[PDB]
């Protein structure tokens, strides 16, 4: 039969054993060193799988060799800005857990040791710097903060100056084989919706910001920085309004009585600057990030099922009261391939709804509560939706209603695979599982015996979606009446492939013919002990509830007019 | 209103267990007087009954 089949493989076993236990290969990324020593006890201890870090794009990314400016209270505040400015902020490296501020220029004060500044606890714990650490080629300037000040009001600007046309640091040789030279010349921008540190537009400039206008601030900065010694210092030397451009782009005169008005008063001061250099650290201090592998073993046990008993007496050979074997064995294909395979779908079904909720996604492995291998490859995910014929049909002609009832379910049953695929990244699963074959994956359509003749098509490949292949299975049983069950299937493969949405555990058991007295009566026994077990692997399941379609097409299908409110109604 | 009783009745299983090997699909006799037929049979129309 078709329905057992498609969802369930086959997986025959030899008589001799009792079960199979699977194994499951696993690789870890993970930020590692449980704890910062050995000592007792588990503590607590996560992992991520590598796969899961395709999703999210946090999982793998680290920056150790990053010197951020580290501030040690009453050792080195003459080097940082005051903080009556800009609050320190507090940035999370490794597991330091510090607070950095801006820079202070200066211009006949000495320069700053850059290297001996940025020293972060995790180096503390480790030692002083050495000697051999060196500065990387790339040095450049990341925050500008200026200050606009008019009477009592102190704005603070974070005008982001990285990547621009002059920013970075250049080699050139005037003393040493190791210098490196700072030109920042150009004029900064600041927009007519750009927003301070605080958030919120300024109030200072609100004037030209309504009009549409801009300012143009032209700085001059310069910059001496070694590699080999961290000694280094800033310059600045010029920061001045210098033009206005209106919000179509031509330059308006400062004489103009508005933007005379607007500007008077302002003054533009230099505050602080921050440097982001990097350690290109030969040697190296830093730990990287930790890759662990780890083995699941799952148990699968196959248990010995009731008995089906036929009786003819002894001593007169019979064909009709017994009807050959033939009975027997059809009774026991009833029995077996037609209930069990149904009852074992919608109790995972309504498993699936207990556990997982109702289309909520979930991490990776990141739930027991099921059966499944798969359950280490993709997102668990379980989602339904019901359709109203009655309500959700649109038709003007009755010789077209059939095509709108097949292109509604079409629809809807193409944007549940959609959702499905998208959310749970199987198509990556698959490319992960197998090499060199990406297939397109396969989905199943199990329904009751009527429903077909509305949702199947003949001259679409958009039955489930294009580029899907899609075989529909009909069985007669009542509890899948009105009813559609849906899932993926790898068809090609007939193994203990973790991907199987699930593997009939079947084993070859024969009758047993002989003579028995029960309560003193005579005649011969035949009895079938079947052994069978239905076991699940994929928790990926999606259900189509088709309701109303009776009175759908016997009552009148109304186009379902929507008005919208052009009347005193709104 | 023929789907519907194919499937409360299990006509088609019967069928298919009754005769061995060919598993004829079911016929559907339509009976009526002069008036409707013509309107019935198909003008440039989907379907008749049916297909199968």
């Amino acid at each position: 039969h078709e329905f057992a089949e498609l969802f369930y493989r086959t997986y025959i076993v030899t008589p001799d054993q009792a079960g199979f236990q699977l194994s499951i290969r696993r690789n870890l990324v993970w930020e590692g060193w449980t704890g910062e020593g050995l000592s007792g006890e588990k503590q607590e201890i996560s992992k991520r799988n590598i796969l899961q870090g395709l999703l999210d794009y946090t999982t793998l990314e680290t920056n150790s060799t990053e010197l951020i400016p580290v501030i040690q209270s009453g050792e080195n505040d003459e080097q940082f800005i005051d903080p009556s400015v800009l609050p320190a902020q507090t940035v999370k490296q490794g597991k330091d857990t510090f607070d950095t501020n801006f820079l202070k220029f200066s211009e006949n004060g000495e320069g700053f040791n850059l290297l001996m500044l940025a020293q972060t606890p995790s180096r503390l714990k480790k030692g002083s710097m050495t000697f051999t650490d060196s500065l990387d080629s790339r040095i450049a300037l990341k925050q500008l903060l200026i200050s606009v000040t008019k009477g009592g009001t102190t704005e603070l600007f974070a005008l982001d100056v990285n990547r621009d046309q002059y920013a970075a640091y250049t080699a050139t040789r005037e003393y040493n084989f190791r210098l490196m030279q700072l030109k920042f010349h150009t004029s900064l921008g600041l927009g007519e919706e750009s927003t301070t540190v605080a958030g919120a537009e300024s109030a200072l400039l609100k004037d030209l910001f309504d009009l549409g206008y801009r300012i143009e601030l032209d700085v001059k900065v310069d910059g001496e920085m070694n590699v080999e010694n961290g000694n280094g210092d800033t310059s600045l030397r010029a920061l001045r309004l210098a033009r206005v451009f209106d919000k179509e782009g031509k330059e308006i005169a400062l004489t103009d009585s508005r933007v005379s008005a607007a500007l008077s008063g302002l003054t533009v001061t230099g505050v602080g600057y921050s440097l982001e250099a990097r350690l290109t650290n030969i040697n190296q201090l830093e730990m990287g990030l930790l890759i662990d592998s780890d083995v699941q073993k799952q148990g699968f046990m196959i248990p010995t099922l009731p008995p089906l008993v036929i009786v003819k007496p002894a001593m007169v050979e019979d064909d009709k009261t017994y009807p050959r074997l033939e009975a027997l064995t059809t009774a026991y294909r009833i029995q077996q391939m037609r209930n069990n395979a149904v009852t074992t779908l919608l109790n995972r079904a309504d498993t699936l709804k207990s556990y997982l909720g109702v289309g909520v996604p979930h991490p990776i492995e990141s739930n027991l509560g099921l059966e499944g291998v798969g359950q280490y490859y993709v997102r668990p995910y379980y989602n339904e939706a019901t359709i109203d014929v009655l309500n959700d049909l649109n038709n003007l002609t009755s010789a077209a209603k059939q095509t709108d009832i097949q292109g509604l379910i079409v629809s809807k049953i193409n944007e549940m695979v959609y959702t499905a695929d998208q959310l749970t990244g199987y198509t990556a699963a698959l490319e992960a599982a197998f090499s060199g074959r990406s297939p397109k994956p396969h989905v199943a359509i199990g329904t009751d015996m009527r429903l077909p003749q509305y949702i199947q098509i003949n001259g679409d490949d958009r039955t489930v979606g294009i580029g899907y292949d899609y075989t529909i299975a009909r069985i007669s049983d009542l509890r899948m009446k009105d009813k559609i069950v849906m899932t993926f299937i790898l068809p090609n493969e007939s193994e203990p492939h973790p991907l199987q949405h699930g593997v009939l555990g079947f084993i070859p058991e024969y009758l047993v013919d002989f003579n028995m007295i029960r309560n003193q009566r005579i005649g011969r026994e035949i009895r079938l002990t079947p052994r069978y077990r239905y076991f699940n692997f994929l928790p990926i399941m999606l259900v189509i509830n088709v309701i109303n379609l009776e009175e759908a097409i016997a009552q009148r299908t109304a186009l379902d007019v929507n008005e919208t409110q052009v009347t005193p109604a709104s």
